[PDB]
Parts: structure tokens; C-alpha cells; sequence
């Protein structure tokens, strides 16, 4: 019999954003400020919104969000937090969030709440919010201005070791989250922590580690449940660590830029150990994979630049790629350069992936990291299991000349036992029940799935390959017998202070228990436990923690389905299976089976 156990020990933000689903639809301005390199008029900024809600604000892209281009917002409140997009604006961002209210609408902002601006430094009577004692000007190093040494001079990084630093970093945060913001973009993240860019050189000062890691912590905290925190230019060093922590969004790849197929899969397929790892984002997708998933980190792809590719088929694979992906959907194209291209991001078809929590992973090919050997993962196969136990599966072709099959098996890739209704999404077409789902893709093109399992009994498989991985749960295959591509492995006592954990999003019909089984081996030579939760998306906990008991087997190629009960609520429920201290032996997790 099951046994009550203590919670394992998170190392991740693990916030409503990420449990929920897959990343926001919204709009950005970098499609005007990026080749304008200039920040957006306050006109055009209207114009793009008033265009945005009478067209894809109904399909759910319903933020508008500012960027970059930010040296020219000086204006301030009494606490030195900046009032406006830029001083040219005549109108405030409460007002701006009131006109996008009208439409159906919310703001995103682009800010670094770890920006002080020189001119609120300049102003004495500017003083840190609860903190009269402090003036802005007591906040910042003499001389160390974001980017100082390519000529910056008009925002400074924040000492975070100087008196109201905390108030003046969680106030800000506080002080959009309260505006009505649910989306806060926080960039030049690495110039922060080391002043160093692969790509130009020294930037500015460094501050850190330690001050990185307990700025982060201050921003998650001030953002909660309520403001999505998306972490751009980080270095991610630690694979991650101080990111996942605090964060909600991950960019993986070099800026979008001039867009196109170079910028998405082109510049160089190598990883560095630096901002950013992997310029493309197939690349970066790919690589970061190991990240995703239900209560991890969402992975930003950055911006989709319709108008800059070069066929209808390079637009489709964009999407298809942030689809798979989980990612943001960020459309940059502005009401002038949108033309006829609307509808590569209007197809409700692939939408439903987004909104039903699709988060893909590449196929895994081994278990080493793909920072070390691109064979590790495939970049152009990408399946995710949604909550009620279906699947988005997307295959993608590279190749600048060649075409080339690429295929997707349902037992031996998805390790399942059962096949599935099979439906091409571009098409809009049923191809029936089938065992793959396959296509001879163009090059750059891509084909993009819905594949829906039969259920007997209510049975539904959820392999634990395709799952989300935490604490140090990774891929293996390295013992043989394992359903699909593979297995997890890593759960086991934690290296550090994390627990290694899987977690599984499911939806069911109604609140109360259900039949639960767990393919698993165990040759520890004893049985084996692992802790097992089920929560709410806001983490309020509907069955567990208890300790579940796993028979030791002969060897390592054996595996066994050990049974049990799980109390699972209507609707969606992450059911997450880990190790903790308190918790005996190890096993490798090749699935879970749910009778729904």
C-alpha cells in the first residue's frame, strides 16, 4: 500500500504560464523599431493596434507588445519607473491598456527592471518606492552604464548590493503586473552578468553570479502567478539553472533580424558556451529541449517575420517550427508589411495545437547532450502529447535542394501500441487510421499532424520520452526492451538539491479517482519508491504526495507495470512522479497508462 510522502524539492519557477500550456500568441513592434532602427511612433503603434484587433486579436494574439529601442523613454514617476514607451508618446501606458481593453486587448511591456535611467539618477527628488530614504541616484555605480563600452550613457545596471535595491526591482515589476500587464520581456539579460557578447566583445561591466541569480529571484517573486516572466539574451550557463529557476520563457536562438530561412535555420548549427547557445532556432529548440515541458521553461523562438521569407512553404514551416515547439507565437509583421500573409498565422487547425499545451520534443536519438554531439536529437521531427492523450506531430526538411522523407511511427518513434487517426493540418484532411505519419517534404517545406489514438476502455498512454523532465530525469536507451524510442532515466537519490522528476499533463472527464499503471525497471536488487503528485495547473494538490512502490526485477532489460490509484479532477491535472530523499532505490520510467 501506498505510503504519504514529503514533497520533492523543485528547481524550477514552476508558475500557472508554464503548467498551463504552450507559450502566448502575441504581436511585437520589432517588425517596424528593427529595420527602422528607431522606436516605433506612438501613431504607428496605434495603427498596428487598431489592425491587430479587427483581425488577429480573434484568434487569440491579444497582447501587444513593445521592444527595444528604449533609451528615449526618460520620463519617470516619483519612484524613477518609466511612464511611457518613449517621450515622444503622448500617452501613458495605463492609457495605452485602456485603448487595448477597449479592443479585447492587453499590453506586454519590453523592460529590464534592473535599468535605471540616467535622468531619473539625475533627479533627487525621485526616491525607491516604500523606501523614502533611498533616492534612485543611491541605487547605481558611478560610470556603469548598460552598454558603456560601445557607447551607452543613458541607462545604468542597478547595483543590486546597494540599500532599496530590492524594493526598486520588485516595485518595478509590480508596477507593470499592476498596469494590467500579463507579459514582461526582460532582455540584455548576459550583459548584466558578465558585460561580455560573443559577437561584440566587452559591453559593459560584469556583476556576477551570485548577483544574477538573486536579481532573478527578486523579479519571479515581484511578477508571481499573475505577469509572465520571458528571460532574452540569457547566457543560460549551468544548463540553465538560475533561468529555469525564475523564469517562465527562454530565448534559444540569435535575434530574428532580417528573418527568413538564414535567421531560422542557417548561420552556424554549432553550439558556444555563451549568449546565445545555438544562433537558428531549430537548432536551439532542439538543443533546450531537455528544458521543456509542463512546469519547466517555455522556449522562445522570438519573432515570426512572415513577409521576410521567401515562399509560402518557408512561412508554413516558421509556424509549424514554433508550433511543435511550444513556443511563443510572435508575430512581428507589421499592418504594412503583412500583405498577403495573414493567414500563415490563422490556421485554427494549427492554433488548437497551441491552445490545447502542445510542447514538442525533437526525437531523441541518445542520451548525450546535444551541446555535445548534434547526432543526440533531430532537428526536423518533433512530436508532443497533449493532455487528453493525443498528439501534434511535425516533420520538417532542411535541405536547400533535396526532397526528402521524413516519417514519424507511432510504435516504434512515439512508443505506443495502438496507432491513431492521422490529420494533415495544412490540408485540413483525414487521412484515417494509421501506424506513421509520413511525408515527402519540398525543400524547406514541412507537414504538421494531429494524431489521435484509440481509445479502448478509456485507456490512454502517456510516454514518458516525450514527457517533461526535471531535477536531473533525462533520455536513455541504454538497456533494451523500453516501449518507443526510450526511456527516462536519473531517477535516483539527486545530485544536488533537486529532486529528478517526470511530469504528465492529463484531462479527464470528471473530479474524483482513477486506474493508474507505471512501465518501469528496477535491478537495484530491492524494491524501489518514487514520489507521485497530482495538482491543478496552480499547483493545489488533488492526490499525493505518496510513496509508490516499484519490485526490483533481475536485470535492467526487465520491466514490469506496477498499478495503482490516482485521485484526478475534472479537466487538466499534471501528474508528476519523482525521487525524493526520503524515497528508496531507482527506476527507469518508460510510460504512463491512464483509464479515463
Amino acid at each position: 500500500p501506498v505510503t504519504a510522502a514529503p514533497p520533492l524539492r523543485l528547481a524550477s519557477r514552476n508558475s500557472v504560464f508554464t503548467r498551463s500550456g504552450a507559450g502566448p500568441r502575441y504581436w511585437n513592434i520589432y517588425g517596424y523599431s528593427f529595420p527602422h532602427n528607431a522606436p516605433i511612433p506612438e501613431n504607428e503603434w496605434k495603427v498596428n493596434i487598431d489592425w491587430l484587433a479587427g483581425n488577429f486579436a480573434d484568434f487569440g494574439y491579444d497582447i501587444a507588445c513593445t521592444d527595444g529601442w528604449i533609451e528615449g523613454s526618460s520620463r519617470t514617476t516619483g519612484n524613477g519607473y518609466i511612464t511611457s514607451y518613449n517621450d515622444s508618446w503622448q500617452h501613458d501606458w495605463a492609457y495605452w491598456a485602456n485603448y487595448l481593453a477597449a479592443r479585447k486587448m492587453k499590453l506586454g511591456v519590453y523592460y529590464n527592471p534592473l535599468w535605471v535611467h540616467r535622468a531619473a539618477v539625475e533627479d533627487a527628488s525621485k526616491t525607491v518606492l516604500g523606501r523614502p530614504d533611498v533616492k534612485i541616484a543611491d541605487l547605481v555605480v558611478p560610470g556603469d552604464f548598460f552598454a558603456r563600452d560601445i557607447g551607452g550613457n543613458q541607462l545604468y545596471w542597478l547595483d543590486v548590493t546597494k540599500s532599496g535595491a530590492k524594493e526598486y526591482v520588485q516595485g518595478y515589476v509590480r508596477y507593470f503586473k499592476d498596469l494590467g500587464v500579463p507579459y514582461l520581456r526582460i532582455d540584455f539579460l548576459s550583459w548584466y552578468e558578465d558585460g561580455r557578447d560573443a559577437n561584440i566583445g566587452q559591453v559593459n561591466a560584469p556583476h556576477g553570479r551570485a548577483n544574477y541569480e538573486l536579481a532573478l529571484s527578486w523579479i519571479n517573486e515581484a511578477a508571481g502567478e499573475d505577469m509572465e516572466v520571458s528571460l532574452v539574451m540569457p547566457h543560460m550557463f549551468q544548463d540553465g539553472s538560475a533561468e529555469l529557476a525564475n523564469g517562465d520563457l527562454v530565448r534559444i536562438n540569435a535575434d530574428a533580424d532580417k528573418g527568413g530561412w538564414d535567421r531560422l535555420s542557417g548561420m552556424r548549427q554549432n553550439w558556444q558556451d555563451a549568449w546565445p547557445n545555438w544562433a537558428n532556432p531549430f537548432c536551439g529548440f532542439t538543443g533546450w529541449s531537455h528544458r521543456n515541458g509542463r512546469g519547466q521553461l517555455i522556449l522562445d523562438g522570438d519573432f515570426m517575420r512572415a513577409s521576410t521569407f521567401a515562399s509560402d512553404e518557408e512561412r508554413k514551416t516558421m509556424m509549424n517550427l514554433m508550433v511543435a515547439a511550444g513556443s511563443p507565437l510572435a508575430i512581428a509583421d507589421t499592418y504594412q508589411q503583412i500583405g498577403n500573409n495573414a493567414w500563415v498565422y490563422t490556421n485554427k487547425e494549427v492554433l488548437q495545437l497551441n491552445a490545447d499545451g502542445l510542447v514538442g520534443k525533437p526525437l531523441y536519438r541518445s542520451a548525450t547532450p546535444f551541446s555535445k554531439d548534434p547526432g543526440s536529437r533531430d532537428t526536423e521531427r518533433w512530436a508532443g502529447q497533449l493532455p487528453d492523450g493525443s498528439w501534434g506531430v511535425a516533420l520538417f526538411n532542411r535541405s536547400d535542394t533535396e526532397t526528402v522523407t521524413k516519417t514519424i511511427d507511432f510504435a516504434k518513434d512515439l512508443g505506443l501500441a495502438t496507432g491513431g487517426n492521422v490529420r494533415d493540418l495544412w490540408e485540413h484532411r483525414n487521412l484515417g487510421m494509421d501506424s506513421r505519419a509520413t511525408a515527402a517534404l519540398a525543400p524547406h517545406a514541412s507537414a504538421i499532424f494531429r494524431v489521435t489514438p484509440p481509445k479502448m476502455h478509456g485507456t490512454t498512454r502517456y510516454p514518458a520520452a516525450f514527457a517533461a523532465w526535471g531535477g536531473g530525469a533525462g533520455f536513455n536507451y541504454n538497456h533494451p526492451g523500453y516501449d518507443g524510442n526510450g526511456f527516462v532515466d536519473g531517477l535516483q537519490a539527486g545530485s544536488g538539491s533537486a529532486d529528478p522528476l517526470v511530469t504528465f499533463a492529463v484531462q479527464v472527464p470528471h473530479r474524483g479517482s482513477y486506474a493508474i499503471r507505471y512501465r518501469y525497471a528496477n535491478a537495484t536488487g530491492d524494491t524501489s519508491t518514487m514520489t507521485v503528485t497530482a495538482e491543478k495547473a496552480d499547483r493545489s494538490t488533488v492526490d499525493g504526495p505518496v510513496h509508490v512502490s516499484f519490485p526490483g526485477l533481475a536485470t535492467w532489460d526487465t520491466w514490469g507495470v506496477a498499478d495503482g490509484t490516482i485521485t484526478l479532477d475534472a479537466g487538466l491535472n499534471l501528474v508528476t512522479i519523482g525521487r525524493g530523499a526520503t524515497d528508496k532505490g531507482a527506476i527507469n520510467l518508460n510510460w504512463i497508462e491512464l483509464d479515463m
